[PDB]
């Protein structure tokens, strides 16, 4: 019921260690990491745990903070905005799963926000 995780290694992918990305994972992620809304998405939603058989049948790019840190860790990424991006995919999924006001879409919002805020400005 559950698919394969994200991929947090692909030795042909090119990688490569700016600034922003280090920033990504010393202040943004793991700030983010230690918000109390934040356990719900530090790995991959569960479908076997949760009994939800439906999600990976409406959710087919799955994302969560715990696969972003250890691409983080790991060099995965090419840029800060392909980090971006999966965090915007983790909160996109949140949205298009869940309704306007479910207890789980207002943990989204608030890390969301907190997380826009911590990104407004990034190293140079
Ligand atoms: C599947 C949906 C969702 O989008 N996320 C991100 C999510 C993550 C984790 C958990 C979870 C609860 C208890 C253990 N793990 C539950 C969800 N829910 C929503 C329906 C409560």
């Amino acid at each position: 019921m559950n698919p394969p995780p994200p991929e947090t290694s692909n030795p042909n992918k090119p990688k490569r260690q700016t600034n922003q990305l280090q920033y990504l994972l010393r202040v943004v992620l793991k700030t983010l990491w230690k918000h109390q809304f934040a356990w719900p998405f530090q790995q991959p939603v569960d479908a076997v745990k949760l009994n939800l058989p439906d999600y990976y049948k409406i959710i087919k790019t799955p994302m969560d903070m715990g696969t972003i840190k250890k691409r983080l860790e790991n060099n995965y990424y090419w840029n800060a905005q392909e980090c971006i991006q999966d965090f915007n995919t983790m909160f996109t999924n949140c949205y298009i799963y869940n309704k306007p006001g479910d207890d789980i879409v207002l943990m989204a919002e608030a890390l969301e926000k907190l997380f826009l805020q911590k990104i407004n400005e990034l190293p140079t």
